[PDB]
């Protein structure tokens, strides 16, 4: 182990392109934690080489953004940060979570996806999660099963909240194509540049998350960005034979991943639809 602060840094829980995820145990509170550690130096990197004298949010934004909103967020199927340190003089920044204990509720693809009953349990929880940063004028902007840690208690927090954007009013207005290619909805990957809303977005992506769920795979698919997005815009939703589901979660699934953000189902609708209310 090796003590950084008041924490005990012991197993390593996660790595990936951002950092690694470390179990704490802080020695002041007797308490369990995640600490992702991270090196500045590595996330510019991470951006490219600057060009000599649109572009994105590069990697280090992504994660001073993941900060700013998770400061003021407070809600049971958000995961807590809980301190952050950075120290200016210092190349690595370390984030504290509150541990949600049995991690991601799935890697896609799978061949043991959830039962209808699990899948309801998360999906309740998700809805729950997505009508609160609603709320709270935020869209995630990169919902999926990765993204959906499963605590000790059997209910998921929705993590990453790197690529996010705050609105004014009603909802947002956006113009950029980000987060996951497979969980991206059609009208975000149009040729020419369009404006699209926000909270529609995150819909779409609970929609391909919850056939994630249930099918253990995405309902569009492609080894090729370009071609996979060009068969969310195109191809028509279909359901596999096996595994057989329930008219109604089929209905929900067809309703999230309508095309058309127009006529796409809302969060007060989903809330009503009678696979959710079981
Ligand atoms: C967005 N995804 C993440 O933040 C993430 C990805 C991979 C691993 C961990 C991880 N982040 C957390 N992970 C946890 N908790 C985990 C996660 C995975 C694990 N694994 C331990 C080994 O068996 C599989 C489960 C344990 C654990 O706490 C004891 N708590 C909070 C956070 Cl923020
Ligand atoms: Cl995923
Ligand atoms: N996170």
């Amino acid at each position: 182990s090796m003590q950084l602060n008041q924490y005990t840094l012991k197993d390593e829980i996660g790595k990936g392109s951002y950092g690694v995820v470390k179990l704490a145990y802080n020695e002041n509170d007797n308490t369990y934690y995640a600490m992702k550690v991270l090196s500045k130096k590595k996330l510019i990197r991470q951006a490219g080489f600057p060009r000599r004298p649109i572009q994105p949010r590069g990697p280090i934004e992504q994660v001073y953004q993941e900060i700013a909103i998770l400061k003021k967020l407070d809600h049971p199927n958000v995961v807590k940060l809980v301190e952050v340190l950075d120290d200016p003089n210092e190349d690595h920044l370390y984030m504290v979570f509150e541990l949600v204990n049995q991690g991601p509720v799935m890697e896609v693809p799978t061949l043991k996806p959830l039962s209808e009953d699990q899948a309801r349990f998360y999906f309740q929880d998700l809805i729950k999660g997505i009508e609160y940063l609603h709320y709270q004028k935020i869209i995630h902007r990169d919902i999926k099963p990765s993204n959906l840690l499963v605590g000790e208690d059997g209910h998921i927090k929705i993590a990453d909240f790197g690529v996010s954007n705050e609105f004014k009013g009603s909802d947002a207005l956006l113009s950029n194509t980000v987060g996951t290619p497979a969980f991206m909805a059609p009208e975000s990957l149009s040729e020419t540049r369009k404006i699209f809303s926000g909270k529609a977005l995150d819909v779409w992506a609970m929609g391909v998350t919850l056939y994630c769920f249930v099918f253990g795979q995405c309902p569009f698919m492609d080894e090729r960005i370009m071609c996979l997005h060009s068969k969310i815009k195109s191809q028509a939703l279909e359901f596999p034979d096996q595994p057989d589901i329930a008219e109604d979660l089929k209905d929900l699934i067809t309703r999230m991943l309508d095309k058309n953000p127009e006529s796409r189902i809302v969060v007060p609708e989903i809330k009503l639809h009678p696979w959710v209310t079981r």
